Order: C-alpha cells, then sequence, then structure tokens
C-alpha cells in the first residue's frame, strides 16, 4: 500500500490524512519504518527528514503522526537518528534538520522523545571550505545553533530538561563550539556582531556549570585555542574582543583579560593578561603564531591590538635591538674579512696555497672565518626547513627573499672552498658573485629601523612590479632592433674590421651599446659603413625615442605610483619584519634568560579556587579619557 516513492512524496506533500492508515498496515506485515528497502538507497533519507527539508510556513503536522507511529513500532532512538551515509552527508539528523531551518517549535520535540544532540555530522558538505566543503559549524547540533545565529535553541539545548549537549563536547578535530565560531567569523560587521554575543554567552553560561577548566583552555587535536585559532585565521573581531574582555560581575571575573587596576580623576590604568600572549619557551603562544603562522593579509592588523604593539617596544628595549646591533656589525665585520681575503687573494697558479707567511697566514683566517659563516648559514636554514620553512618563501617581503639569499651565499662559498681545494682556479668567479651577494644581504638589517627598512621593501617591490615588466619589453625591442640593425651591415667575407665590417661578435656588442645607449651612457657615434646607412639612422632614432625617452621616462612614472601605493604598505610589513627580528631573537635564548627579561608584572588580580588568588603576568597601559567621569 505505501512503497518507497510513496510515503516521500504525501510527507514532501504535508498532509496529515493520505498517510493515515499506514500505521495498522505496517504493524502487520512486520516492518519498521527504518528499513532498507523503505529509504532512499542512495543518501539513506527516511520519511522525517523529507518532513523537516520540505517544511513550510514553519510547521508541518505530519511530523508529530509519523513520530507517534514510530513508539507504535518502536523505532524513536533509531528514528530519530540516523547517518545519511552519503559522502556528503555523512551524520546529518533530524535535529541538525531542525535547526538549521530554525524550527524552534521541533528543535523542542525531537530531543523531548531523546534522540542525540551529539550526532558527528562529518559529511564532506559538512567540513571546511579548504576540504571541499561549504559549512563547517563544528559538526554538533549545539555547534550548529551557534553557528546559525540562533541564540533561543542554544539556551534551549544546554537548560533542557530530557538530555543536554555539555558546552565541552569535542567534534572529530577537537573543535568546541567556541572552536567552530571562530572558524566561521568573517571580519566583517555582521558576522563579528553576533559571534562575540555567543562566544561570550556559552563562555559565560560555562562558568556558572561546571566551575572548573574554561571551556576557552580546551585545546583541541592540534593544540590552537581559540584565541590561538583565531590568530593563525585571521579573524580579529573575535581576536580583538578575547583580549580586552572586561566582566565585572564577582563569580566570572577570572574570565576577564583586561583589569581595571587604578584610577584617579582622568587617569585610568589597565591590566591586561599575557598568559597565553607571552609564554617563554613553556607553552605555544599567539605572538609566535601571529608573527609566523598566520595569515598575512591581515597579521598588521593583528598585531596593532591592545598589549601586542607595547609588548615587542618592550622586547626591543631590554634585549631585541642590542642583539640586533651585534648582529650586524658581527656580519658588516665577517664581509670586510670576506672583502680583504678577496683583494690579497694571489692570482696565479693553481691552489695559490703556499702561504708561510704572516700575511698569507692573516688571509687563512679570513677564509675559515668566512667558511665558518657559510657553514652557519647553510645549517640555520636547513634547521628552518625541519622548523620554521615551508610557507611560500621565495618573494615574502618579510624575510622570505633574504633565506634563499643567504642560502645561495651559503652555497656559493661552499662551491668555492670546494674548487680551491680540488685544483679548479675558478674558486675566483664563484667567489665574486658570493661577495656582491653578500653585502647586498646587509639590507636584511635594514629591519630596525623603519627609515631604511620601509626604503628596502620599495626595492624589492619595484623590483617585481615595476622593472620585471620593464626589461620584458625591453629585451623585445632590442632583439628586435639590433637583429635589425646587424642585417645592414657587410660580413668579413669581403677589411679585417668590426667598425666598419661584421664578424662573429657583431650581434653581442650592439646588445651592450643598445645598451649603453638607453641608459644614455653610450654616445650613437654612426656605424655608417652599410649598404642602407639613412634606414639604419632612422632606426637607431626610433631606438631612443621608444627606450629612452619613452620608456625608461616612463619607468620613473610608474615607480612613482609604486612608492604612492605601496608606501603605507611598506609601512606594515617592517612591522612584520620589526617584530620577527625580536622573537628570532628571543628564540635563540636558552629559557631561564628569557624569563629573565620576562615582560610584564607578577599581579594578584583576583581571588579564585578556595581563595587561591590570580598569580596572573600581566601589562599595565596608563590610558586617559577626559570624558567618562
Ligand atoms: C610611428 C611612426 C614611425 C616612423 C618610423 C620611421 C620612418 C620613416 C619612413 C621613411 C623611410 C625612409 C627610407 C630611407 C631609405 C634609405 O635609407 O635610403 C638610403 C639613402 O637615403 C636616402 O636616399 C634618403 C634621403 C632622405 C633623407 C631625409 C629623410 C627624412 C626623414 C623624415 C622622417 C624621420 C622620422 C622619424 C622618427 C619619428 C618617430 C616618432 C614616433 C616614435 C616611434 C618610433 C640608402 O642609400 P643607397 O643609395 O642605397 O646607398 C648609400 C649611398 N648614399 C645615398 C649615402 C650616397
Ligand atoms: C628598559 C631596559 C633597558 C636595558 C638596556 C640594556 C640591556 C642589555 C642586555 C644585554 C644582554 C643581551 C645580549 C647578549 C648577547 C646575545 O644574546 O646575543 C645573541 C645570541 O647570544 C647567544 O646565543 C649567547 C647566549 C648568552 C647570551 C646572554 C649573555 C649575557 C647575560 C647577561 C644578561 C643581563 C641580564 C640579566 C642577568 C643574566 C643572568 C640571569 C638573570 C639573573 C637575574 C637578573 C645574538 O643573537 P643571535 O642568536 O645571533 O641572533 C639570531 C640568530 N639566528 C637564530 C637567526 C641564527
Ligand atoms: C642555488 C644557488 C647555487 C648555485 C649553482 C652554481 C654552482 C656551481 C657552478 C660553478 C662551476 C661551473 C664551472 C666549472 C668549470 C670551470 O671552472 O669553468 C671555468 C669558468 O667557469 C665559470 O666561470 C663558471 C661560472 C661561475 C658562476 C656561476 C653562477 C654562480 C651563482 C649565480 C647566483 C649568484 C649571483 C647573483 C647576482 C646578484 C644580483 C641578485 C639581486 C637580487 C635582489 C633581490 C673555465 O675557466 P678556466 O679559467 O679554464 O677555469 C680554470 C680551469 N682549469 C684550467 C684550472 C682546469
Ligand atoms: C660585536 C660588538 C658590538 C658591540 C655593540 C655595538 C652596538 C651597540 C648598539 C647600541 C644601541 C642599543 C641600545 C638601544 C636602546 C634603545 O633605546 O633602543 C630603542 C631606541 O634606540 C634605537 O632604536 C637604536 C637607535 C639607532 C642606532 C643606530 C645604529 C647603531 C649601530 C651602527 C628604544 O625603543 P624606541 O625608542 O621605541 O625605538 C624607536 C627608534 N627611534 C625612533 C628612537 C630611533
Ligand atoms: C653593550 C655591548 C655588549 C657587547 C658584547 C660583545 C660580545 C661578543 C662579541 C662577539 C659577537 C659575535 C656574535 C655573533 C652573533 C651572530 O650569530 O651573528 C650573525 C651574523 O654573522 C656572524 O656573526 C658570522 C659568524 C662569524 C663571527 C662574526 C665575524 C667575525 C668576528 C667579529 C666579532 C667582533 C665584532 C666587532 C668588534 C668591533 C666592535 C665595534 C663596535 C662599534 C659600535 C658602533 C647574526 O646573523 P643572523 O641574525 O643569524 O642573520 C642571518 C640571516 N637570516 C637567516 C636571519 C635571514
Ligand atoms: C645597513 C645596516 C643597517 C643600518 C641601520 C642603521 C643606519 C644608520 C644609523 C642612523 C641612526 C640615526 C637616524 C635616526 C633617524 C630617525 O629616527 O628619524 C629620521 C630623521 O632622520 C634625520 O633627521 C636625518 C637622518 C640622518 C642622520 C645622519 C647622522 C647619522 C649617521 C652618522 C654619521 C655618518 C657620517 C660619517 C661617518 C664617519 C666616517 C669617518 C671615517 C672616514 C674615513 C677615514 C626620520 O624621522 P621621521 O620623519 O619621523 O620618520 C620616521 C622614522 N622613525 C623616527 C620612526 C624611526
Ligand atoms: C620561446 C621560443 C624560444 C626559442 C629559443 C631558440 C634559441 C636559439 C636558436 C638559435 C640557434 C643558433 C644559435 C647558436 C649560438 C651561436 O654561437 O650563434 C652564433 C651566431 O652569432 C651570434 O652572435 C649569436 C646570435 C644568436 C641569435 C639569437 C636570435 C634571437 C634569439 C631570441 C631568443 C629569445 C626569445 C624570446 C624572447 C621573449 C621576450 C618576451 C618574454 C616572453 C616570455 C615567454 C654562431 O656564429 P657563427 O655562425 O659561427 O658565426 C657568426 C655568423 N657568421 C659570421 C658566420 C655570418
Ligand atoms: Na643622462
Ligand atoms: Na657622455
Ligand atoms: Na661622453
Amino acid at each position: 500500500v505505501f512503497n518507497r516513492p510513496i510515503l516521500f512524496d504525501i510527507v514532501s506533500r504535508g498532509s496529515t490524512a493520505d498517510l493515515d492508515g499506514l500505521l495498522p498496515f505496517l504493524l502487520t506485515h512486520k516492518k519498521r519504518l527504518t528499513d532498507e528497502e523503505f529509504r532512499e538507497p542512495s543518501t539513506g533519507k527516511t520519511c522525517l527528514p523529507k518532513a523537516l527539508l520540505n517544511l513550510s510556513n514553519g510547521r508541518n503536522d505530519t511530523i508529530p503522526v509519523l513520530l507517534d507511529i514510530a513508539e507504535r513500532t518502536g523505532n524513536m532512538r533509531e528514528f530519530i537518528n540516523s547517518p545519511f551515509r552519503d559522502i556528503y552527508y555523512r551524520g546529518q539528523t533530524a535535529l541538525h534538520i531542525a535547526i538549521e531551518r530554525r524550527c524552534k517549535h521541533y528543535v523542542e520535540l525531537l530531543v523531548a522523545q531523546g534522540a542525540d544532540v551529539h550526532a558527528q555530522a562529518r559529511g564532506r558538505f559538512f567540513q571546511p571550505k579548504d576540504e571541499g566543503g561549504y559549512f563547517y559549524f563544528g559538526e554538533l547540533p549545539l555547534s550548529l545553533a551557534a553557528c546559525t545565529n540562533q541564540p533561543h535553541i542554544v539556551n534551549y539545548l544546554t537548560e533542557n530538561p530530557h538530555k543536554k549537549a555539555d558546552m565541552r563536547r569535542q567534534d572529530s578535530r577537537g573543535n568546541t563550539v567556541l572552536h567552530a565560531l571562530v572558524a566561521i567569523a568573517d571580519n566583517t560587521r555582521e558576522n563579528t556582531k553576533f559571534v562575540t554575543k555567543m562566544y561570550d554567552l556559552l563562555l559565560l553560561k560555562c562558568a556558572r556549570l561546571f566551575p572548573d577548566s574554561n571551556l576557552e583552555a580546551v585545546l583541541n587535536n592540534d593544540g590552537l585555542s581559540p584565541l590561538m585559532m583565531a590568530a593563525k585565521t585571521g579573524k580579529i573581531g573575535i581576536f580583538q574582543h578575547i583580549i580586552r574582555r572586561e566582566v565585572t560581575d564577582e563569580d566570572t571575573r577570572h574570565l576577564s583579560r583586561k583589569f581595571k587596576d587604578w584610577a584617579y580623576g582622568p587617569v585610568y590604568s589597565s591590566l591586561y593578561d599575557l598568559s597565553s600572549l607571552d609564554t617563554c619557551g613553556e607553552e605555544a603562544s599567539v605572538l609566535e603564531i601571529l608573527v609566523y603562522n598566520s595569515k598575512i593579509e591581515n597579521r598588521h592588523e593583528m598585531l596593532a591590538v591592545e598589549p601586542i604593539n607595547e609588548l615587542l617596544r618592550d622586547k626591543w628595549r631590554k634585549f631585541g635591538a642590542v642583539s640586533f646591533y651585534i648582529n650586524v656589525v658581527s656580519y658588516l665585520c665577517a664581509m670586510v674579512i670576506f672583502t680583504l681575503t678577496a683583494y690579497y687573494q694571489p692570482l696565479e697558479g693553481t691552489p695559490p696555497y703556499p702561504y708561510r707567511t704572516t700575511v698569507d697566514y692573516l688571509r687563512l683566517a679570513g677564509e675559515v672565518i668566512t667558511l665558518f659563516t657559510g657553514v652557519l648559514f647553510f645549517f640555520t636554514n636547513i634547521k628552518d626547513l625541519f622548523m620554521k620553512k615551508c610557507p611560500g618563501v621565495n618573494s615574502l617581503f618579510i624575510d622570505g627573499s633574504f633565506q634563499l639569499l643567504y642560502f645561495i651565499y651559503s652555497v656559493l662559498v661552499i662551491v668555492s672552498a670546494a674548487l680551491y681545494l680540488a685544483g679548479i682556479e675558478a674558486y675566483l668567479a664563484v667567489m665574486v658573485f658570493a661577495l656582491v651577494l653578500g653585502w647586498m644581504n646587509a639590507l636584511y638589517f635594514t629591519r630596525g629601523l623603519k627609515l631604511t627598512g620601509t626604503y628596502s621593501i620599495m626595492i624589492q617591490k619595484i623590483l617585481f612590479k615595476d622593472l620585471f615588466r620593464f626589461l620584458l619589453v625591453y629585451l623585445l625591442f632590442m632583439i628586435g632592433y639590433a637583429s635589425a640593425l646587424v642585417s645592414l651591415l657587410n660580413p668579413c667575407a669581403n677589411v679585417p674590421t668590426y667598425p666598419s665590417c661584421r664578424d662573429s661578435e657583431t650581434f653581442s656588442t650592439f646588445l651592450l651599446d643598445l645598451f649603453k645607449l638607453t641608459i644614455g651612457m653610450g654616445d650613437l657615434e654612426m656605424l655608417s659603413s652599410t649598404k642602407y646607412p639613412v634606414v639604419f639612422i632612422i632606426l637607431l632614432v626610433t631606438y631612443i625615442i621608444l627606450t629612452f625617452v619613452l620608456l625608461l621616462n616612463m619607468l620613473i612614472a610608474l615607480m612613482g605610483e609604486t612608492v604612492g601605493q605601496v608606501s603605507k604598505e611598506s609601512k606594515h610589513i617592517w612591522k612584520l619584519q620589526w617584530a620577527t627580528t625580536i622573537l628570532d631573537i628571543e628564540r635563540s635564548f636558552p629559557v631561564f634568560l628569557r624569563k629573565a627579561f620576562r615582560s610584564g608584572e607578577m599581579v594578584t588580580v583576583g581571588k579564585s579556587s578556595d581563595g587561591t588568588p590570580d598569580r596572573r603576568w600581566c601589562f599595565r597601559v596608563d590610558e586617559v579619557n577626559w570624558s567618562h567621569w
């Protein structure tokens, strides 16, 4: 009487008259609605989803009857429970459907008959957008009701009688509800609004219950707490909210991270918590994550909030500034040594060993100190291979460029050291590149000043955004004219001249003359020994006009558009450069020394478990407003 296609129509039509009678029919033939040959073959869908998906106007009275029929078959447990085994819906239930439809009335229902509030909606649809999915919310009904802007459900699901989803439950990634609100928060007004509300709500609510470990401390299956998870994913609205979190009510004051130490008229101190932000070695920290492992698109807005700017500046005072200016002179000196050993390197004979002299032994100190730097920069970069390397480090203006060139410098000293010992006399040519490359690595050390460091950033952008597109065209013209102009010179199959005849080097030198010529550095000085002399002169003039008057002076113009556009952007990169410099120094210290330079002051912010105080390191920031008396 009721086949598979029969019912899915009836319930999809949502009219509880045509279905009546399937109750006694099914009871007789020894069936239960969940049975295989009554539910869809592809997904695994049954009557109850199809009712809810095709819900209309907010209600549909088929469902209380199909559920009334459920206990008659005795499948309520199995009936409001089902893994759609579709590889796009691996775990969706009627409760996942009840909530996303904003259908409060049935969400109260479906849980009341004791269904589930923990089903892991693990389907590829229900994965993050980078796994090839559409909507991650966690994987749970409570994590959904939060992530779908439904406060009423979320309140209910907790303080509902029958069953309740604890606010602690982890999905199949470790991520709880707060982890999941960080996964769906974009940095828009409307999104950041209702994320922060519910984030607080559950966090303040979960303090009432389980008056123990904060739910914000629940690490997921890669550690990263909701704050650490926002810092890695670039979510300012939640990230900013968490740090300057000042709750006042006596119970939930351990949840605040911005205190009110003292005030006196229009001057107001304040005291931020650095529990996660600054952890010298013995914990993961937000600040390491931002400066190294995060979204580069907004990392400057992350390092420009409440302690983070003044916490790095404080490290710069203590050790950051000093140790950086030992690194520079240590490097500038090492390049003096690599210079003097090159100006006193001999130039006659296969390997110029024959030292046996106070000078040549002094040169020997030079090459050895050099090779020490090359093997150093080689290992420190390959240490970074098993450590901080493998982002897209080929064109970043945040030390991605120099990691290569110090590696090139490192390789290129090793090869010269290999050939100076393997007899080969091109130790020199390979060294010469290493030397020019090495001084051009001292631009790394312009990072300790906005003045010189912003400048060095504009050099490299202009080198990318402005100079390559210029050489593409410039080259393209040059082979065009040069070939065109070589064609108009008589061979030396004629009288052995270059300045009248052409043979075997005439192309190559023109490329240099036509290079000197556009640079404003060579003279025409018409060759004039040509079959057609007047066509020749007409072409060089078109080369000057196009390449000097028009391309190279347009190149100045384009730079002016570049430096105007990338000035601010270069100020913001430098702040990432500068911060990266500080932590590269800090990480290079032992832990006890990092704790000696520990930034902030220990404070009893308040009282906690059995009167135990809160010994939270914090960072004072005095402030003035002549407005909020
Ligand atoms: C977008 C426009 C592109 C223009 C491209 C240039 C075009 C030129 C078109 C005309 C072709 C001329 C052909 C010359 C042929 C040639 O060479 O014939 C010769 C000798 O010479 C003549 O007989 C011509 C005498 C007249 C001279 C005055 C020219 C006035 C030119 C005015 C216009 C200048 C444009 C200037 C550049 C402006 C560019 C601005 C935009 C920027 C983008 C490019 C071969 O001698 P032969 O007897 O075989 O043997 C040698 C014996 N002997 C003669 C030396 C005793
Ligand atoms: C407002 C405050 C104003 C104060 C301003 C003046 C401050 C001056 C501080 C100067 C000291 C810091 C610089 C030292 C040199 C340094 O650290 O050089 C670093 C590395 O060094 C080392 O590896 C050597 C290890 C030993 C260092 C400490 C020795 C000095 C100890 C004295 C500290 C003074 C305080 C306490 C006492 C210590 C005892 C325990 C506490 C007791 C209670 C107080 C250079 O960087 P590098 O790794 O090359 O850069 C990155 C390299 N990479 C990874 C990219 C390849
Ligand atoms: C990932 C990097 C690794 C590099 C790979 C290259 C390594 C090794 C190759 C070297 C060996 C090849 C020659 C072996 C045979 C030989 O010795 O051949 C010689 C001549 O050979 C050469 O001259 C080879 C050219 C060397 C330079 C290569 C490029 C070096 C690296 C280039 C990159 C660095 C630049 C940067 C530019 C700066 C601007 C950037 C700004 C960027 C700003 C952002 C024959 O002459 P002969 O007198 O007979 O020699 C004596 C022989 N006898 C008689 C004793 C047996
Ligand atoms: C308050 C002051 C206290 C002073 C304490 C002095 C303590 C110790 C002195 C020795 C310091 C050595 C520290 C080296 C730290 C280091 O690792 O340095 C490296 C730099 O490469 C080296 O060092 C090469 C190695 C060979 C030794 C140096 C040359 C030979 C010895 C010279 C020492 C004596 C100097 C100068 C003497 C004349 C001074 C005139 C003052 C005048 C003041 C105005 C830091 O590069 P990195 O950050 O890792 O960046 C790499 C790039 N990447 C990967 C991050 C992109
Ligand atoms: C390459 C490695 C890394 C290098 C980094 C350090 C480089 C240089 C050190 C310079 C430090 C001082 C500059 C601070 C400027 C500043 O902080 O602000 C600048 C203001 O600049 C100036 O007014 C003029 C600047 C030029 C002064 C010249 C004297 C210093 C050099 C020493 C003398 C050299 C001669 C001769 C030597 C003797 C020879 C005898 C042997 C001869 C052979 C026998 C911009 O301010 P603003 O517009 O607010 O922009 C924002 C920047 N802000 C404040 C946030 C950082
Ligand atoms: C994608 C296609 C790439 C194809 C590349 C094919 C490469 C080579 C083919 C040539 C093979 C022969 C060369 C042997 C080398 C040699 O030794 O040749 C010499 C010839 O003399 C020279 O001085 C060398 C002149 C070289 C000509 C280059 C032409 C133009 C090449 C253009 C390549 C660039 C493309 C594009 C630029 C894009 C720009 C925008 C960005 C777009 C990005 C996609 C042999 O001397 P010999 O005969 O013994 O004596 C001299 C002659 N005499 C006296 C007997 C009459
Ligand atoms: Na000129
Ligand atoms: Na000249
Ligand atoms: Na001249």
